[PDB]
């Protein structure tokens, strides 16, 4: 139970469009972390579904470059960069190299996990 | 409000030994996060000292390759793939590698912390 390691290759995949997702559902982690989480890889010009949910959601891009449209503006972020988005932030997540796929790792969870764990702390 | 970014490169820095840490409690994130969070970077050849706490630890590997030693195993978290630390497992990360920086994100949480928030949703 000391370490356990996850492989974004390996794991179990669904495709929303083309966007191959790779959901930690399957990981069984139960209630261990105060998020869900996910890997979704983007092809080159590919973009995903419009998107939209009381989860923030924070995105950290592991290879190639994402460009995030939220509401009327684009936010260019390359390989290490991270994002955060607000509670209901409608998002459109674009892969706009012509030849390098857009990977990212989120991790996702509703206000009142975060507002509840932060009291623990008090 | 809406969105935010984090940069890597020009994020503020301190050094654990050679290691590079972005800590994020510089963003000033508060409470809408149900964890903390970091980058480090650890240099080729170079490994961290040993650590141990009793904060949950989640690790993406966002560059290179980490070889984490937990107690007395090593085990290998190429480019893209995480890691999960459990509570207070000692761990050491080394960054074998010739030439390649490891760059990698962790988020930490307190036991509790989950425990509070995943009772929030029930
Ligand atoms: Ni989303
Ligand atoms: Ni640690």
């Amino acid at each position: 139970n000391a370490m356990r390691t996850f492989d974004l290759v390996t794991g179990e995949s669904l495709f929303v469009n083309d966007l191959r997702v790779v959901r930690w559902e399957q990981y069984g982690l139960g209630t261990a972390m105060p998020f869900q989480a996910m890997w979704y890889s983007v092809p080159p010009g590919d973009e995903s579904p419009i998107d939209q949910h009381p989860e923030l959601e924070l995105s950290i891009v592991v290879a190639g470059t994402a460009h995030v449209t939220v509401g009327d503006t684009v936010h260019e972020v390359p390989h290490g960069n991270a994002f955060l988005l607000n509670s209901l932030e409608a998002h459109v997540v674009q892969n706009r190299s012509a030849d390098e796929v857009l990977t990212v790792f989120s991790a996702y969870w509703y206000p009142e996990a975060a507002t509840a764990a932060a009291e623990a702390l008090a």
